[PDB]
């Protein structure tokens, strides 16, 4: 899609790296799951507090250029 940087934020899981693709939804999908996913104890995908994202839209990534989302915890 586009060459931009990605930044996954979470409780204690915070990783920042550059990627050759804006698509965050797909990015964080692994990225975040690459840092926190290790514990697979967090399955809360949101941006603020309404299961939202930054550029989770394939129509936004094509435009905007900034992959960043939050991965909260959700496993009782």
């Amino acid at each position: 899609e586009t060459h931009i940087n990605l930044k996954v934020s979470d409780g204690s899981s915070e990783i920042f790296f550059k990627i050759k693709k804006t698509t965050p939804l797909r990015r964080l999908m692994e990225a975040f799951a690459k840092r926190q996913g290790k514990e697979m104890d967090s399955l809360r995908f949101l941006y603020d507090g309404i299961r939202i994202q930054a550029d989770q839209t394939p129509e936004d990534l094509d435009m905007e250029d900034n992959d960043i989302i939050e991965a909260h915890r959700e496993q009782i």
